[PDB]
């Protein structure tokens, strides 16, 4: 448990080591969704999954979320990149750290998308869990996340997501993000995970995007939802066959 | 009057200069410095009192790293820098005299307000890019920046920049991801654009091209001048004068 700073934002995240405390391991970053934050239990299974395979593991509260600093009603996924380009600087410094890795759920699985794309020459892999990478597309099209509204006149707040607000610029933010370059950018090694019963993310984009990776491992969860209430071991089993396979090369 | 717009803890220094009329109601014009730059420059000050003359308020914003506002200079990216415009307009809508949101801005600060007018389209009524340094993101792709060649693939923890100044390699990974265009064709109301023809550190033609990708745009070339208009800063004035003139009569 520790504080990042970015830009006098607080970060909240979490270095969890293997037991056995080495000298020299590689950091997978992982990154939450909208409304999320590193103490999920999916976020934890992954992270556990990980440490047992001698993976350290890196847990960071975007902006406005978990414990870190600002409002959830502020934030966007420009500050949520800005965050990530100050966890990465952070993990780079740590003396232990061999490769970097990325891994995040659902908005967080976007986030890290855009984020390795820009980090190409320093993310070994990359782990998108059930990605919500139709945000931006969908943005310019009039929705984000159930909610409806004019995308050429975007209200000044929105209030969904069970007592949450959220300001426009979130919508103005994310309607400028042309993820497909991202994606083209990033031409090192890909696994995507996804249930196909998702009720937030729709299975079939991660099918679209699983192909337009260079290198890219789509893993579907069968019957799933998008949290994995009926098979989360089967996203931990994904997730420890594939980093077993990056770690020996 | 002088300010600080709070942006996460990051304060952004800026004026608010009235059209001294008062007048009770009027339009305000949000105005953006550039690359090293700040609020107090020659060519921002001069176009700001332009402004103010022919009834216009004024807010000039000092951007992360730069002037009196907040941050170092190094850690400065335009992502940062087009979150502090959204804060600066949120603030402005809040300001109760304010009829029209108006931007313009110079070089960086062109290029950032072609990007955030774009995103705030429904609120800003016309747009003035002064010499916008708008290759930016191309040059970041093609890993020429200031006066340097690196890989754009491989881009370096730190760059040199102006004047014993460094600059983090994030301000490129950033850089790198904006499509320019995409924004240029958002933007579908009036936009002046104003380039002198022997600019020194953003290619004039540029600044032909985006002015016919827009919908409705004039280009008024200052023949002769330079970068921040050291010889004809009196036509840059002139130009933004009779753009707003007629932007106030419709
Ligand atoms: C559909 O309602 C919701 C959707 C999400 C999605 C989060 C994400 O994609 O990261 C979060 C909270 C909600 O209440
Ligand atoms: C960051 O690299 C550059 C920045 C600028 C911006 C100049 C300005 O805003 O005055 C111009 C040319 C460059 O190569």
């Amino acid at each position: 448990a520790m504080y990042i700073d970015c830009d006098g934002i607080k970060l909240n995240a979490y270095l969890d080591m293997p037991k056995n405390n080495p000298e020299k391991c590689p950091l997978c970053i992982i990154i939450h969704g909208f409304t999320g934050h590193s103490e999920e239990r999916h976020i934890v299974a992954v992270q556990e999954t990980l440490n047992e395979i001698g993976v350290a593991t890196l847990r960071a509260d975007m902006y406005g979320h978990g414990k870190s600093d600002g409002k959830f009603e502020d934030h966007t996924l420009f500050k949520w990149l800005t965050n990530i380009l100050a966890v990465v600087d952070y993990a780079k410094k740590l003396d232990f750290v061999t490769d970097i890795y990325m891994a995040g759920h659902s908005q967080g699985g976007l986030s890290v998308m855009l984020a390795a794309a820009m980090e190409r020459d320093i993310i070994k892999a990359l782990i998108p869990l059930s990605p919500a990478a139709m945000i931006p597309e969908i943005a310019r099209t009039g929705e984000l996340l159930g909610l409806k509204f004019d995308p050429e006149n975007i209200p000044d707040e929105l209030d969904a997501w069970d007592g949450r607000k959220l300001k426009g610029n979130y919508v103005r933010v994310a309607q400028t993000i042309r993820v497909e370059d991202f994606v083209d950018k990033y031409t090192k090694p890909v696994l995507i995970v996804h249930g196909d019963q998702d009720e937030a993310v729709p299975y079939e984009a991660s099918v679209a995007f699983s192909k337009q990776y260079k290198n890219c491992k789509l893993v579907t969860i069968p019957g799933d939802t998008h949290c994995y209430d009926h098979h989360l071991e089967l996203v931990t089993e994904a997730v420890k066959e594939f980093m077993l396979e990056q770690i020996a090369k």
